[PDB]
């Protein structure tokens, strides 16, 4: 028993990270097959970062430019193409490191896990959600960029995001790994707005229900409530709106404890409305919302 | 910037993963050199383990009893002896994916990545405290014994920490990797004190100069403290005293932040009084303990390997 904020074992994707150099910029690539990914930003000076036009600034760069560091070998650069907000360096060398891999753009309130890299080598790993407004609350210093977000299904790896910046505000936005922005960000030094932010709700409810699991029952009231009810709350607490979709997604949950889902529903109103009293579950005073029914389900039945 | 409770790549602990069956019995092994470690107990039954000894049922076993798999490859196990409440198991090959690697014994307060593994299968990497009382709050189901927590410095893996036991209070106990438990645990299923826990007050400490790097700095105040005076307070809220190699400890990040430890001690101290008053620190509504000074000195630096 017990119950941590767990991430994937970051071996697969370790193989794969590698250093991009252009100029004086360098930052993290991703290795798969004969293909480079970093961000398209690697060819911008600090000065360039205010307004860059990324066209231009490719055009005076050629293969030979880019230095590729795999550890301590050297790759050959014998292509490169912009894919959005991505670098595609085609390289000589297929990476025989190269894990059974596909790029998945998630959708907000999902989690993964973050291999934090820098100079192409690993620093630490540690499971992130993606916020309703498509942000990311990270740990990622100068140099940080280009490291990667995954999943792992068995042998299979899902990258899902690739580091890009860090706002004003200190909160982290990305690209897909086909170098798409999560949220209506673009890739200058510019002041740019988040959206409003608001909690995960079926998250928040999993958690709830990872709780009981472990003993943690405090919270379990007499009340009772209806999707309608709940959701004008909801609205009230800037949490997501609950769906049937998401009721349906805590099913198994609520096999399990034997609680309804909207009987729990009943339960995070109550603390929403009268807040903790000071009191903890799972170790935390605030509701989290970092794990998906998914996750619950997986730690709670210790998936490999 | 932000900060996040970070543990070290898995990959090289990955590699040395393997499953250990006994009979009935399958748990987590780990494959060094010519060497597979795993907790004793795989010799035990669910009977066994009310009042074992150890002695006499590994007498009632040979090498052969022993199925070690490394993914779908089986290990010839040519050898075994018990050492404290580990079993090491010498088998004919070496692991080729073996690190660069040492075992040592932590002190309570450090911390380490566990890789909680089933079947010889990684699942999940977290980052621990080893509590003053010398248990650790995990996340750890029926087959999870076996694994390993490790720190990683550049290219060499010290390993701290093998899993061995649940204590009725749902907290987990285990042993270094010569077999020596951490705290007053035996390996039989019986009730265990593990007494009194403390806050790790160094580590509190260092996570609030965490906080002011990463720019929350509304706890901070222009009272200050004696280490007498705030050690009065610690004892009254149950965290640890603070000792001048503490305060040494947290000497970088006082450089770095221009706030002398002192002073974080009476940011510290009223906080400890007052409460936080529903405000958040680094996204945390109470006071974080799994962060050491050096935890936090890697991160603001960014340390890499």
């Amino acid at each position: 028993s017990g119950f941590r904020k767990m991430a994937f074992p970051s071996g697969k994707v370790e193989g794969c990270m590698v250093q991009v150099t252009c100029g004086t910029t360098t930052l993290n690539g991703l290795w798969l097959d004969d293909v480079v990914y970093c961000p398209r930003h690697v060819i911008c000076t600090s000065e360039d970062m205010l307004n860059p036009n990324y066209e231009d600034l490719l055009i005076r760069k050629s293969n030979h430019n880019f230095l590729v560091q795999a550890g301590n070998v050297q790759l050959r650069v014998i292509g490169h193409s912009m894919q959005n907000c991505v670098l595609k360096l085609k390289v000589d060398t297929a990476n025989p490191k190269t894990p059974k891999y596909k790029f998945v753009r998630i959708q907000p309130g999902q989690t993964f896990s973050v291999l934090a890299c820098y100079n192409g080598s690993p620093s630490g790993v540690y499971q992130c959600a993606m916020r309703p407004n498509f942000t990311i609350k990270g740990s990622f210093l100068n140099g940080s960029c280009g490291s990667v977000g995954f999943n792992i299904d068995y042998d299979c790896v899902s990258f899902c995001y690739m580091h890009n910046m860090e706002l004003p505000t200190g909160v982290h936005a990305g690209t897909d790994l086909e170098g798409n922005f999560y949220g209506p960000f673009v890739d200058r030094q510019t002041a740019q707005a988040a959206g409003t932010d608001t909690t995960i709700t079926v998250n928040v409810l999993a958690w709830l229900y990872a709780a009981v699991i472990n003993g943690d029952r405090w919270f379990l009231n007499r009340f009772t409530t209806t999707l309608n009810d709940f959701n004008l709350v909801a609205m009230k607490y800037n949490y997501e709106p609950l769906t049937q979709d998401h009721v349906d997604i805590l099913g198994p949950l609520s096999a399990q404890t034997g609680i309804a889902v909207l009987d729990m529903c009943a339960s995070l109103k109550e603390l929403l409305q009268n807040g903790m009293n000071g009191r903890t579950i799972l170790g935390s005073a605030l509701l989290e919302d970092e794990f998906t029914p998914f996750d619950v389900v997986r730690q709670c039945s210790g998936v490999t």
